[PDB]
C-alpha cells in the first residue's frame, strides 16, 4: 500500500508477543526503513519506537507546545492532549492528521502536521505545523475528530473522520495541500441511527477491489466498563454503500463485529489496518482488565476468508 508501506516483512510469520511500553490509546502505525512508530492520543500527540514492530519503546512527542490556532476552533480546550492521529506517506512527506477537541462535544477540529522522515536523527526531521484541515461547531451535525486518510485504486486521496453525531463522514482531499477544497462535499457513509449515535474511528482500506470500512461501535474510555468494539462493512465504490455480511447498510447500523473483547481485554477499538505484501495486522488498543483498565496496544494478524471478510484467529 504505497501511503502505508511496509517492506517485505511478512506479518504472518511474525510472533506479535509485544513488550515493552504498551499503554496505547487509538493508535496508527508506520514503517520507514528498519524503524517502526506508533502514534497515539496524549499529550502533544504520543510516539513509541521500534526496531522490529513487537518490542516498543516511548519516545517523545510531536508538539512540544500547542499551535495557537487551536484556540481558534475549540478556545475551551484546557489541556495538551491531542487525539486520534493518522498516518500517511505520499511524495516524500508524512502526513499526521489528528484531533483537537473536548471530550463528549463536537467543538473541534482536525489538524495536519508533516515532516519529510520520522527519524529524529535525520537533520530535515521537524513537524510542521500546517493548520486545520476541516471542523466541526455546535450547530453541526457531525464531529470534526478521528481522522483516516485512504488513497483509492484511482490514486485520489479520501479522509474519513466522525465520532457520535450523524456518524461517520468523508470528503476528498487535493494531493497537493492535503485537504479538502472548500466547497467539496461531505458525505455521511456510516451511522448506527441510534441516540446517541455511537460509532467513531473509521478507517479505510481497499483489498480485491472492495474498500472496508472499520468503525468502532458503543463506548470508549471508561476502563473495565468500556463496552468499544471493532466493526466493518464493505463496498465496491469509496463512496458506499458499505453493507455488511448481512447486506445490512452501515447507515443503518449494519456492521459485521470483528472484536468486542473477552473478560481479560476489555472494550477493544479505535482500530486500524496495515498491509505487507498478502499479510495483514489489525492495530487497535483494549483495556486490560488484569491491570486496572489501562489501555494497551494490540497488534495481531489479521486473516481474509474466502469471501473476502476479515477475521480474526488465536
Ligand atoms: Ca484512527
Amino acid at each position: 500500500v504505497h501511503f502505508h508501506p511496509f517492506g517485505n516483512v511478512n506479518f504472518y510469520e511474525m510472533d506479535w508477543s509485544l513488550k515493552g511500553d504498551l499503554w496505547a490509546h487509538d493508535p496508527v502505525i508506520a514503517k520507514e526503513g528498519s524503524r517502526w512508530y506508533v502514534f497515539h492520543t496524549g499529550s502533544g500527540i504520543q510516539i513509541k519506537t521500534s526496531e522490529d514492530g513487537v518490542h516498543w519503546e516511548n519516545m517523545g512527542w510531536v508538539f512540544p507546545s500547542l499551535p495557537d490556532w487551536y484556540k481558534q476552533y475549540v478556545p475551551e480546550k484546557d489541556e495538551d492532549h491531542l487525539w486520534a492521529p493518522d498516518i500517511c506517506f505520499y511524495n516524500g512527506i508524512y502526513y499526521l492528521y489528528y484531533s483537537v477537541s473536548t471530550f463528549g462535544k463536537n467543538t473541534s477540529v482536525i489538524g495536519l502536521a508533516t515532516n519529510q522522515t520520522l527519524d529524529p536523527r535525520d537533520p530535515d526531521y521537524e513537524w510542521k505545523d500546517m493548520g486545520p484541515v476541516i471542523h466541526s461547531t455546535a450547530s453541526d451535525n457531525y464531529n470534526a475528530i478521528d481522522p483516516n486518510v485512504v488513497f483509492d485504486q484511482e490514486g485520489q486521496p479520501w479522509l474519513s473522520f466522525g465520532s457520535f453525531w450523524s456518524g461517520i463522514q468523508l470528503i476528498q482531499l487535493d494531493t497537493e495541500t492535503m485537504k479538502p477544497a472548500a466547497q467539496a462535499e461531505l458525505l455521511t457513509i456510516a451511522s448506527r441511527g441510534e441516540e446517541p449515535n455511537a460509532i467513531e474511528a473509521p478507517f479505510i482500506v481497499c483489498r480485491n477491489g472492495y474498500y472496508y470500512l472499520f468503525v468502532s461501535f458503543d463506548f470508549c474510555c471508561r476502563g473495565i466498563e468500556s463496552t468499544y468494539k471493532i466493526a466493518v462493512g464493505r463496498s465496491k465504490d469509496i463512496t458506499g454503500p458499505y453493507v455488511d455480511k448481512n447486506g445490512v447498510s452501515m447507515m443503518q447500523g449494519g456492521g459485521t463485529i470483528l472484536d468486542e473483547g473477552n473478560d481479560r481485554w476489555i472494550g477493544p477499538g479505535h482500530c486500524a489496518v496495515y498491509f505487507s505484501g498478502v499479510s495483514a495486522i489489525l492495530v487497535n488498543h483494549a483495556y486490560d482488565a488484569l491491570k486496572n483498565g489501562e489501555p494497551t496496544l494490540q497488534i495481531r494478524p489479521l486473516y481474509w476468508d474466502d469471501e473476502g471478510w476479515p477475521y480474526l484467529s488465536v
